[PDB]
């Protein structure tokens, strides 16, 4: 036998970091969980049991916690490239890290309408998240996403005109529920290193920032004539947005409502138009993606 | 032997429901999940396979559609309170029904600016429930509660002056770290039937918000001496704002976020005044309970 | 206002013991997961910030690794007991201590027809648990259970004779499926203090190695007539089984799976007695409880 | 923009069959969780709302549960590549079916040393997968799996010989505990279409029992030098023993168990050779890959 591929590290890794201005006393606050993977001339610790070779996972932990002291841990994908750079760079025999970043919400409190200096809350277990991969002669590639980001809307979702034959069930119709998690993927371009990660800081936060929006405002506005067609206009507008982003990806569940037939109830009409009370299915649940790229 | 106590029901009934207004478009959602527990004269069911006496759980699952078809399913104490009268009005030997209903958040999104007819996100899983007691002879019990707030401050907890003998290692401090998930209900006073529950409709929704606005308030600016006293803060306020709640109780994990030495790495300052990096604890947790009545 | 309640104290405190056999090379493995809420003088840190009272969360998750290496941790229902008698003999303003274990699965594993003196396996997510409470002046009450024990026939259950009006929509059946999670707990007579735990420390493991055995031979050999009735012959066996347990509770759900009607296409059938592919349901479910004691 | 990359379809179906032997009564069980996604000439379903390509997910779950009607579900490896087959042959526009079955354990009771004819167990959370890509003019790839198989052993596992710098903080050791949760994957060789999946029927049961066999006896029997020699080992073995395999993954978590200094009590010695309590680590945790083909 032989090694074909190897990457090992620490995944889990909960991470906490503050800033305190000193001046104003506005304290602000970010948590993340982070993963390095590494890979490099280590194979032999999986044949030989050479552990020479092995950077501890225990000790990438601790590179994390004194990365985060010593570096900015926002935007994310910053964080993430000097993260990675720092394994590559340190150790000559890893030629790759893999990080990936998922950012928590703590949001800034408002108490009597006023933003508190130190006091956050959790709106919703949406997530921000980056995978990083830093490769020795090959660059920093970055996939920023966003994740769980829970909607729905009550009409304005459509679906007809879909194949039938004997194994159709499905009643075509023009007025439905639409309820999704979004898990929507940006791509950059390929950076050459850090220098150049550094040269684009303020374009992640606000790619992020379009990225929510456009997600929302386009799933709020579009008459829905399938999740396929209504995810497809997100991605165009994101790509016509920023420049940098080479792909956008989106994966998204269908989370079914069900209507219930009362009428055998005392002739209840809860069908069609008189449809008010519905079952929010757990599962099954169709699942919808799309890679789009520039034509 | 003997059946000394027995209730059965159903569990885990998702629930939705949409309110259309006819003349400006706005669509108001509701989602909920359900679940009724029935006691009374069904001893025999256990001993003697009678199954006449069960009201069977897939019909009690049937009445909670239709009694959210015909009923507001809003505030959630009066929909739980019409759903346990009902099965004990009902049915002549049912004398209990047991009605708890978490509620999820729909929230309308603002789009550009202005409040979407009929789009919604979820912004977080903080939930709002009820249990509702419906006892024949004896009227309707109703706790309501929030759970799942999950809050952080940064500064303004302290935690010194505890007990210190020989299974102590914590040392005293002056500025940490406060996280927790709040859990909070308010206990009403025993309404008599579903009229006196309908003569206080207003004040549900009332004391939710009094209940969250003083749990954000009080733990954002209380600088804490202890978990404990500052959630007996809490509860007295919201005591003192609504006279038909005879409790409060609150249960808040105390979620830690310990301090890293780094002085072992190039004389690394992360500690006391200098903490910048700090690592959340997923277990263990303090767990801090209190009830509070009137004096 | 007044405290009514207080207790406070350190959840999720996960443990491991090790035992060495130093002849046999045989080692053996314990894994827990321990709640202790304390009671008592406490009252005045929640109202006066008097944190004088409070013996610090850290202490009681030192106190219980340090009992755990002082004591055996088997059976559990002695571990707690041990434990909550240590918070209310060594501190006097104590006077309750309220303590649950979670017990996990470590199973020696067999390899090659043998037992392997320190490999296992995690053979389910099934516990066994405990929570005893140590109250001065009351002795000890302890509910020791099984829990997550998930099971599943596919034929002899049966569901008929139940009630039948406007709210029914159940077909009455002679042969469906029948799947749960066991929740079955056993409750003691009070003992007086640690020395009568001790004097009956044999019937721990016994009686759970009954009630699991009696649980899974009711289930498989019972035509069942309904849950209910299922479950009252577990408890009332049980109960004979042992004479110093005075109540057995039971919690049940029923975990549907669904016939799905295929005739639409191809004439397939597959219901009633050519029923043979399913729709497992992750919701709503039947949820069946009692309590048993004897007559 | 364009589409660079899309497929749909359904996920989290859950399907039950049942096999009754007419002769013997005895009943045999099986429950899965499947995905089927499909790719083709769907384009415009996203970029003109073109319903017309598209196979309703509906019906994609339908004939989910028409093929389990119609063929054996078992092995999972020859479902999937049924279902697979179906969608490519049957629809002249869709190029690709991805399947993905999670096989949920079953295992038959046994009742008094005898084995049952129509009950079981669950006994644990491990699961055995299937995904099976079947793609028109390339074949059919399986890859088969374990996961979810929760093992410790509590001696015979050393890490020592690590690289050390100024990173590094862990002490070297010659004995510490080692658990993981394994998922082990293997790779078969392309298949040219459903009959040459048939032709190898009986080679994927035994290919999974000796992954499992081999796994197991391999964690319980080498003195682990790290988790990297280890699980190459099980590969090797693996890779050995089915000659069409092409590769074999593993990914295994290092599940951490700290020791606990408890010598500030009492002197109490519990490292080193005298450590018996130890403290579980839920996170973070060390995070170990590879993938082993042939030389
Ligand atoms: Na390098
Ligand atoms: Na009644
Ligand atoms: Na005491
Ligand atoms: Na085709």
């Amino acid at each position: 036998s032989a090694v074909k591929a190897a990457r090992y590290g620490k995944d889990n890794v909960r991470v906490y970091k503050v800033h305190k201005d000193e001046k104003t006393g506005v304290q602000t606050v970010y948590e993340m969980t982070v993963c390095v993977l590494l890979e490099g001339e280590i194979e032999t610790s999986y044949t030989k049991a050479d552990n020479s070779v092995i950077v501890a996972t225990d000790s990438i932990k601790n590179t994390i916690y004194i990365t985060a002291k010593q570096n900015p841990v926002t935007p994310p994908e910053l964080f993430g490239s000097i993260l990675g750079t720092h394994f590559i760079e340190k150790y000559n025999h890893i030629h790759a890290a893999h990080v990936n970043i998922v950012c928590h919400r703590w949001t800034r409190m408002d108490i009597d309408g006023k933003p508190h200096p130190h006091s956050f809350i959790r709106d919703s277990e949406e997530k921000r998240n980056v995978q990083v991969d830093v490769v020795e002669g090959k660059g920093i590639d970055i996939k920023s996403s966003l994740s769980g980001l829970t909607v729905l809307k009550s009409t304005n979702s459509q679906f007809w005109g879909f194949l039938r034959d004997e194994y159709t069930t499905l009643k075509e119709t023009w007025d439905r529920i639409l309820s999704t998690d979004v898990d929507a993927t940006w791509q950059w371009k390929n950076f050459s290193g850090l220098q150049e990660v550094r040269s684009h800081v303020p374009k992640f936060d606000a790619t992020w920032a379009t990225a929510r929006e456009v997600t929302l405002k386009t799933f709020a506005e579009d008459n829905s004539a399938s999740v396929q067609a209504t995810m497809y206009k997100m991605a165009e507008q994101i790509l016509a947005r920023q420049q940098l982003i080479e792909t956008v990806e989106y994966s998204l569940p269908n989370k079914h409502y069900f209507e219930i037939d009362l009428s055998w109830h005392k002739g209840l009409q809860n069908t069609g138009k008189n449809a008010e009370v519905f079952a929010p299915q757990s599962d099954p649940n169709g699942l919808i993606k799309c890679t789009v790229g520039r034509s």
